[PDB]
């Protein structure tokens, strides 16, 4: 009766719970969940939604290893049996539409960066819609209605491609390590810009000097290979990923004739930096004809999408 | 009067010469060019073209440093002044059309891989045409006629991106080192395949298990990080590049409604392996609706494109 749905990845579980407005039972349940969370201590409450009717919504994440403890209290779930599975993407969609239709407590679930500061975007009649899911790789979904959507393409250069490389480039233990490393790096030391070839704008084919002519182009020169810092390659690594994703997304929006491109995925959660670089990139490839949109509950959509398949 | 046009890059010069059918002067010129080439000794003659009227064509390459010696006998030319420049791409186009219109001594200048072995392709009415130029980066040209064409997009992941990385991944001194390294590597040790997530085909969104889910996806696991050989990453590096290029090219062919996609660039010269991986990739993204085409004089087109701007 306490309604909920879990997003089970290979390292983490994302979960949404509906707190109805018995009382003692939920409380004691809440008390020992407080135990475990304060164990972990050695923004999830920011995204709580109140006074919403559903025929509160709380949002939490915790290691998959912590999950079996709750019994006494996607890709990951098949190996945790050690329930009925549901397609992450189907749950991503159903979940996404719901929250965006219900708003964020009278504020907007969808937003973008104006240029840069963040600003909202009414997305209440969202069809059609281009959803770019960035996990280890990227899958692009063209959504036409609540009951129709399909994966029209993808790229193998996603999150697993960035951390995968930076770990090889930097010895970085974790993702946020690479992020904050990237956050301090400068890509131009690694990549070759347009002006690195022509001295300036390639005006003939409408190319500015500041565009990236070659990812890691300057790393063919041992001179500059010794001269590049860990953080730059961390930075250099992420730039390429984002720029390529923006390019594919833009080409997709053109072919599928969709003007709204929202980015999601477990990859977008820890830092807004990932988000901004996509925003700059989609801006460049669509030449401003496309804005990038993002969601505040990015990461729990699968979780809630699982919540609404509940059988009664 | 001995007509010729040079392609001057930052490391090499590509040059085409028209041997008309005086005789002593060309001979002695030829003799001391034989000197220098036999100095270097410490397929260019295969591409010679004979009995062609032009209102023989010989094809040669040599280090830019060797060039000034000939006086007594693109990007690179501006720094060699130490003539009138001409846009490499304009010369690429003019050069390409010419040779493909004139055939290859009664054999085909254009070919593709049948599936894999190589087989020819009549390309005598080539408009429209998608030319994918892979240098340090990739520029895609949509050609509509001999006098009309424009760069419709590009990607920053080209040759400079591959050697750039492998050098950082492998300590490889040169390109052919990385190539033959790649030639011995296996990418699956680095990248995460579809089946690495679902155990098999993702049949729901029509995804086979053997597709690459994440470039270097398996390199987030230190286990597999120690377990990957230099050659695989060399291999792993090239796969991603080719697959991304095929994807962009395919999306471009769709939007520009061109069915013929030919690949060129200094990057395609040393090995057919680069070529085959593009052929497999364009095959996958267009689902066989597109074949990849290649040229036998790939690399001298700029050179000859410069030959036909000669003023008289
Ligand atoms: C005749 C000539 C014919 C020619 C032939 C062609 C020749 C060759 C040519 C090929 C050419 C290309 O293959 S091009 C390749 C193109 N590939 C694509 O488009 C795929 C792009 N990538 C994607 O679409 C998406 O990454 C995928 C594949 C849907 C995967 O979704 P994702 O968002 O990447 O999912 P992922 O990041 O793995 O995370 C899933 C969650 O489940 C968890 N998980 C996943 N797997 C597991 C597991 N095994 N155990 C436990 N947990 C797991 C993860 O941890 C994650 O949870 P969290 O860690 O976030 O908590
Ligand atoms: C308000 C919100 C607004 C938003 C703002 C946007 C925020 C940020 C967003 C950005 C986003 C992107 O920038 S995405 C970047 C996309 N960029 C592209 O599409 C460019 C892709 N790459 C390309 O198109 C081509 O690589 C390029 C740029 C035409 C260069 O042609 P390439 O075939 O790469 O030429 P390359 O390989 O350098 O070789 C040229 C020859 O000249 C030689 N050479 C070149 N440079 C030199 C030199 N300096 N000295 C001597 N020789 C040289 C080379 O050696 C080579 O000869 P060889 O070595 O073959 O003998």
């Amino acid at each position: 009766s306490p309604w909920f749905g879990m997003d089970i990845g290979g390292t983490l579980v994302k979960l949404s719970y509906f707190e109805p407005i018995e009382q003692e039972e939920v409380e004691s349940l809440k008390s020992i969940r407080k135990y475990l969370t304060s164990n972990v201590a050695y923004r999830d409450v920011h995204l709580e939604l109140k006074d919403l009717t559903l025929f509160n919504l709380h949002f939490i994440r915790f290691p998959t290893q912590d999950l079996p403890t709750f019994i006494q209290m996607g890709g990951g779930a098949y190996k945790f049996e050690k329930l009925h599975k549901l397609d992450e993407l189907d749950c991503l969609v159903k979940g996404l539409l719901y929250i965006d239709s219900v708003s964020f407590n009278g504020q907007a679930e969808c937003y973008y960066f104006a240029n840069c500061q963040k600003m909202p975007f009414n997305l209440d009649d969202p069809y059609p819609l281009l959803v770019v899911n960035i996990g280890s790789g990227v899958s692009i979904l063209a959504v036409h209605s609540k009951d129709n959507y399909k994966r029209v393409t993808g790229t193998s250069l996603g999150g697993g491609t960035f951390l995968g490389l930076c770990s090889l480039l930097t010895g970085c233990e974790s993702f946020e390590e690479a992020l904050e490393m990237a956050s301090k790096g400068d890509s131009t030391q690694a990549d070759k810009l347009v002006r690195d070839i022509y001295g300036g704008d390639y005006e003939r084919f409408g190319l500015p000097g500041w565009a990236v002519a070659s990812s890691f182009g300057n790393m063919i020169y041992k001179e500059k290979r010794e001269s590049v810092s860990k953080e730059d390659l961390a930075r250099a690594t992420l730039v390429t990923i984002t720029n390529n994703i923006g390019s594919v997304a833009r080409m997709c929006a053109v072919n599928e004739k969709i003007n709204r491109v929202v980015f999601v995925g477990n990859f977008l959660r820890v830092n807004t930096l990932s988000m901004k670089l996509l925003a700059y990139a989609l801006d460049y490839w669509s030449k401003g004809q496309l804005k990038a949109l993002f969601l505040e509950h990015e990461g729990y959509f699968g979780a809630v999408g699982a919540l609404l398949g509940l059988p009664n």
